[PDB]
């Protein structure tokens, strides 16, 4: 109980937290690539937003 | 016919051309103040295209 059910039950958790959060921070990168590249190839203005949300 | 004649024919007549010329060129600046102007103040790429116009 002292080890064993302690590292099943909340040894492993911020390791978990952590990749979850990791993955969610590429997925979420994935979406703002899309974001920054969909501008019209003539406009800056936007651009300029669509390169700074990336 | 030598200093009043041609003074008269073409002794006034590069002072015309320049003036003319001038007040061209603040005409076309006094619409230009108004064409860097008329941009509505969120946008950026007409806002720099515009102020080229200037």
């Amino acid at each position: 109980q002292q080890q064993i059910q302690t590292l099943v039950k909340e040894g492993l958790r911020g390791f978990r937290e952590a990749r979850r959060d990791f993955w969610r921070g590429a997925e979420s990168l994935e979406a703002a690539l899309t974001h920054n590249a969909e501008v019209p190839r003539r406009r800056a203005q936007e651009a300029e937003e669509a390169g700074a949300a990336l």
